[PDB]
């Protein structure tokens, strides 16, 4: 039965978070389901929808994006079906990279 794992890179070091949820925002504040901790990363950077994997939107639940948004293999995106074995570069020295394990 694979499971949806979100391997966070950050400040606090690498950690894995395991996805359940249909919704969660992902951010540096407490406010944030996923916190992101990191300077370069807004207080709520993004959001990951479930619809059959995650989407993710840059901006806050308002719609309002970040500086620096998500980048994907060098390229900024809005919004992204997260495949297993991509990593969002969120930011200097921050990132999320998915994958779809097994067990």
């Amino acid at each position: 039965l694979q499971e949806h794992i979100l391997i966070i890179l950050d400040d606090a070091g690498r950690r894995e978070v395991l996805l359940t949820e249909t919704f969660y925002t992902i951010g540096r504040s407490p406010r944030a389901d996923i916190r992101i901790k990191s300077q370069f990363v807004s207080r709520i950077h993004a959001v990951l929808v479930r619809k059959a994997a995650y989407r993710i939107i840059d901006g806050d639940e308002d719609g309002q994006s970040s500086v620096n948004g998500l980048m994907i293999n060098g390229k900024k995106v809005q919004e992204h079906i997260i495949q297993t074995g991509d990593e969002i570069v969120m930011g200097p020295q921050v990132s999320v990279r998915y994958e779809y394990r097994r067990r």
